[PDB]
């Protein structure tokens, strides 16, 4: 999931 969310910066 972290990297899921991460992704917009």
């Amino acid at each position: 999931l972290a990297a899921a969310l991460a992704q917009a910066l």
